[PDB]
């Protein structure tokens, strides 16, 4: 009972490949009102709609040097319906610079009773009609984030099962409406676990993910995967080289991610702008066969300096945009293993 | 990592037992605006809010003979916030006659891509804050309906897995807010399959349900189960006695439903008022050990004659209420195996 | 595709009920050559075949007072083909005193790679032809032991999954040859965990067991369950009353074991003869509805004093047999909750 | 809890790569006494040990042209301990021509109760000590065959679950003894299903396989996969080109087989010698990225003409060997996509 027709499969596949074409990556500017609020706070800027619009504008309209580097940009509901000073709808700006428009459809995480502070995420209700509308309004791909944390007894079996399953429902509903789903099963770096531990959990989680995607009949060629890189915990005692985490990362992926998956867009999760870039570069230089595109889907790792260089002053637009264009170009190079800090 | 405290478990258990105490059952008057619309249509009555309020009032205020028969009544969101002519909030009327207030929290079924017309159901989004509010406003138990259909290749493994899993999320979220969850994995009678076939699928589904409930750490003593009775398909050629379907039903339940489950509230799904009563009676007379309460959670099987005797005329209130009181008393007796048509 | 015919189901059911009929239990004299070797060692007795035969004879031929107490006795391969001094084949002695003959078919535990010292068990190879032969030679039921240990990260998901699945294969093959399978998913008492912890793991394990039994289409009415009672770890600091462990035990069972399961035959696993008897008695006195027979399937708890009173001297036959008859009668009473130490 | 040490992983990986090195494949001469019996029958040759030894000798000692084409050869227990006329133990002959010695360790298929003629396979009992012995006697890799059949209700969920799980146990036990496991989840071509249907079932089965391999902590780099190519059923009405089945095959594999799997050794299952060669060639020419070696592990597709040209006459040794060398060279070329019939 084919879940998708050949025509639909092709549309999803084309979209997926376009997003991660050589040297291209994703700009994750989908911070919700609460998330972006923290951001604006860190630079004494009031969290108003106009301030948010101006900030998203600031990033979405950087000069054309960023064009070949940005294959896609994820937007939050609000932004998708905002406009730039020139009146053009943001989705149009993004599309005019050669990027695909992405929309976050998840409605945050919720607590999983009976577990040690673990979560699952919501947002499935009326998701189909939502995707159909987002499709009409310019979006071609979506993003749904699930969160797992490494600890004594985590991720628990329940956590792994339920989060993999919900990611599948999400992907299924998306592809039904011609939207390429970015499956994001992020494993928080929090904790003091070492490299091996992370590579272990990542492998188990990733395996549970694709089995789910399979049970739910999802078309892998029309998907993208936004995982955490394999790294030691933020509070880990041991120290590792970029080569090591690049090796642990590509290895973990080589034994869980089917080659049909069009591409992997790494989340920087806490890494510094420079760090995320160096690692992405090491990953593409890893002495192992990589059957899928290995690029970026960065949020802070792309907006850090820019936000800081903006400080909320309109007179800083240029200086701020330059920071973003700087990181975007750096990461575009890392996606090809040619980044030379 | 206890999902519930002893105090919480006790509250859920007490509520559960109260609902199915000897001779008591549930009145499922939770038809949504769309469902009840069909109902009103069948008697040339406009589907207005007042007509709906009057109808729910009609059933909720029948004379006190219905008191010992009604352990609980399920309401739709709207009704839970409506009032009787005397100004009392419906939840109060229900509670003053000795019944527990129930609230439907599911938001209907949605299609499962890649399957042969199968479905899962939505309503998890913000369900926790919803239950917390419903708790404050009088509800002590909830109901979420999942639908499976017997056919050539149905229920498929995916259908069984996903519906059992969502029922578990639902139950988990409920118990967290002091709400007893009624798990309803209804297997439509549609089709031409025979008794054996139904007993087979029901056993598989029910087994998948409780394993899920277990993985999600749900407290069985604080739950109720609203299943379909095991019966041949509506278009089945073969014919069966009440004793036979009573035997097939109690048997299917004896090998899937842990004795800890406080009670089973049968859905009449298509049966006539008299039929549902005779079968419920046969089930309680089945020559097998039944470790749980075996009663009713009827919608049409309790409202059929009443709705028809009402026809929309205010002057029929009495005649209409008498029909309901007639069926409620009959079913109260069936729940004790003392129904003598 | 019925795995069993009505005729086969009835034979299995009948056998199952006979074994646990009121006041009856099981004598587990199935110690393998290696196990019984430890036993004989503890009383300075050489581990020869004759010594083994004499010992099994000693227990299998105790006076008839043990008849109403022994519903069945499990034998090791060797014993099943040995004879009493009077030339009668052991299975005949057992059958002439009113007991059903049981045969252990598992071939011990094996290590599960990648786990923290966990195991699964083997014995499936050629099991079908083995059961067919054992059936012809007098056996009507079998026993297969799986072992799980409570610890930091145990039982792991893999351990629970694989052991529940192998128990199912075993049960399936048995019922195919008219042999009632005793499913024994023993959770070692080793460790310092408390009551709650044990009740928790037992519930999870038991839930995983029956889901498996269901996936493998096994007929529950033709099965028996040999679980560990729920008790604190041997090295647990906290102390509990018999009532408490009886409550934790019946509770854990009420929410995992379908009422269709003909009966539960508790393994004493380490408890003293008197202890196992007092607890079994408390379990049958537990203020909760027990839908299945709650009796014993004891090894040491039935042979302890006898083996000690035998010391290997033929002149002690009588004194030794009296000890066994003493415990068997005590446990027969415990299975009815009438044991008064 | 590392199931393997770095030293062990390396040994397994090295062995795996050696077997499928460029242009090399496997000769599956592991027919059991019953299988090979059918073979000898088809050419009026008595099934004696000597006849079997002579036949295995005939294939194992073909001239050195076959050396660069044969990366490994699977043997049945008997053969592994037989000797060539010159006294050299067969494992030595195989090893002296540059091939790795393989041993079949499965003990055939067994019926799965409650299913529509489906099976699982046995052979786990004492498998560990068996592998340890086989390792000492020259074998470095093993083979275990599972069988699934496409039909109305097959493969059933149970069949897929149990066969994937047993393949995992098998693999686990192998790697523990330094033996590279060849996982063979063959889906019989029997039936009248079309290409799509086969690609569908193969994808589901293969997905279930690797999730299992993951749950059992198996090291993928130290494994090989012997699947069926994706083809229409033998009795399928529709007709397909080699390109089509090559596309359906590589596609099904690209979305289930992690790139870490060292290689895929296709079973010819019913295809003619020429057919299996043309398809293997088409597969390596498929316009899709293949991250693993795509070669052969043929039984009949390598022995067909040879057995026929032998007819049992010692005077045909040469003519018979030439047929085998002809196919082995042809397939070696197909494994590199250079086969030009």
């Amino acid at each position: 009972h084919p879940a998708l027709t050949p025509e639909q499969k092709k549309e999803l596949s084309d979209i997926a490949h376009r997003i991660v074409a050589p040297g291209k990556g994703i700009l994750a500017a989908d911070e919700s009102t609460g998330s972006i609020a923290k951001r604006l706070q860190s630079i004494g800027t009031e969290n108003t709609e106009e301030n948010r619009r101006f900030y998203r504008q600031l990033l979405l309209t950087a000069d054309d040097r960023v064009n070949p580097a940005i294959g896609g940009v994820i937007l939050f509901h609000e932004t998708l319906y905002q406009k730039a000073d020139d009146g053009r709808p943001f989705p149009q700006v993004i599309k005019s610079k050669g990027g695909v428009v992405g929309i976050k459809v998840d409605k945050g995480v919720v607590p999983l009773a009976g577990t040690n502070g673990e979560t699952t995420t919501q947002g499935l209700d009326g998701l189909s009609e939502r995707c159909a509308q987002y499709k009409k309004d310019g979006a071609d791909f979506a993003k749904w984030r699930c969160v797992l944390k490494i600890g004594e007894h985590t991720p628990s079996a329940l956590a792994i099962m339920e989060n993999a399953n919900v990611l599948a429902r999400y992907a299924s509903i998306c592809q039904q409406n011609g939207i390429v789903p970015i499956v994001e099963p992020e494993i928080l770096p929090d904790g003091d676990h070492d490299l091996k531990r992370c590579q272990y959990v990542t492998e188990k989680v990733l395996a549970a993910v694709y089995k789910a995607l399979s049970d739910h009949h999802i078309y892998l060629e029309g998907t993208l995967l936004k995982p955490n890189m394999v790294t030691p915990g933020h509070a880990a005692t041991q120290k590792y080289s970029h080569e090591e985490i690049a090796m642990a990362t590509v290895t973990a992926l080589r034994r869980t991610v089917p080659p049909a998956v069009t591409g992997v867009t790494f989340l920087s999760g806490g890494q510094s702008e420079e760090e995320a870039s160096i690692n992405l570069n090491a990953i593409n230089k890893a002495p192992l066969l990589k059957p899928w595109a290995l690029t970026f889907s960065y949020g802070r790792a792309l907006q850090a300096s820019a936000l800081k260089a903006w400080g909320g002053k309109k007179e800083n637009l240029k200086a701020a945009q330059e920071e973003y264009v700087k990181r975007a170009l750096a990461n575009s190079l890392a996606a090809q293993g040619k980044y030379t800090p």
